RNA sequence: GUUACGGCGGUCCAUAGCGGCAGGGAAACGCCCGGUCCCAUCCCGAACCCGGAAGCUAAGCCUGCCAGCGCCGAUGAUACUACCCAUCCGGGUGGAAAAGUAGGACACCGCCGAACAC
């Protein structure tokens, strides 16, 4: 008996508007957006793990769901680093999760980001695949200012099943994340 | 019996694979919707699973065509070798490669089950 609102966009325009504008063969040729995942990785960990513990603390009220602690595949000795310790977290947002996430961001965090220019198109492969990184971590407003210590990552990932470039910008730019114009 | 239909299997498992080009939703096969209850995430209904058919063959899958790449492969020749003669030098009988070549080539078959007909 709930239904999200960009969700409702989506079925109600976005998906028309994609199929009239570019014409396809059938109706779900539509791309749509498939997994959010949010991470980020410290790599200071090597000398202390204490701050991993803050970041999963970060991480659990950036997306309100547990994060991950996950190792190394290779060890370099160069960055005295062998295989074993946790170098990073891990969520990912789904569904529901997905679509309340996607409106926490675009609707808070984008319009408050310090000197934000907008983003450029050119950042996708070729099929419409899109993640990224930013200048401050503390952004959004269900994390406080006053318990932060040192500047983490964090993470808004957002991703198609598009085949390729076009129609990521089409539904990027009907979504409305501040594309640059060049 | 027919079908552009799904399962279980085969063969000294690529003549059967990869890629490109077209077509399919009657039932089925898929994608799909949402997590009250079984069940689960080293997080998340992603996967598994729970409940249904509003929607759709585009992927997956199948069919058909392409020699673009892979693959199989002669007859004949060459290398090798078992045995024996010939004062070193060499020859006679038997077996016959590998590579390459003309070409072949976009699998075949078995048992049940789906729609139509008898
Ligand atoms: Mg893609
Ligand atoms: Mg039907
Ligand atoms: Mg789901
Ligand atoms: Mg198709
Ligand atoms: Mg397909
Ligand atoms: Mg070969
Ligand atoms: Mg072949
Ligand atoms: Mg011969
Ligand atoms: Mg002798
Ligand atoms: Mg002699
Ligand atoms: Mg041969």
């Amino acid at each position: 008996k709930a239904l999200p609102r960009l969700k409702q966009r989506y079925r109600e325009e976005i998906r028309e508007a994609l199929q009239q504008e570019f014409n396809y063969a059938n109706v779900m040729q539509i791309p749509g957006v498939v997994k959010v995942v949010v991470n980020m990785g410290v790599g200071d960990a090597a000398r202390d793990a204490k701050l991993i513990n803050g970041a999963i603390n970060d991480l659990a009220l950036i997306t309100g769901q547990k994060p991950e602690v996950r190792r190394a595949r290779k060890s370099i000795a160069q960055f005295k680093l062998r295989e074993g310790m946790p170098i990073g977290a891990r969520v990912t947002l789904r569904g529901d999760r997905m679509w309340e996430f996607l409106d926490r961001l675009i609707s808070i965090a984008l319009p408050r980001i310090r000197d934000f220019r907008g983003l450029s198109p050119k950042q996708f492969d070729g099929t419409g695949n899109y993640t990224f990184g930013l200048n401050e971590q503390s952004m959004f407003h269900e994390i406080d200012v006053d318990s932060i210590d040192r500047p983490r990552g964090m993470d808004i990932t957002v991703v198609t099943t598009a085949t390729n470039d076009a129609e990521g910008r089409a539904l990027l730019r009907a979504l409305g994340f501040p594309f640059k114009e060049n």
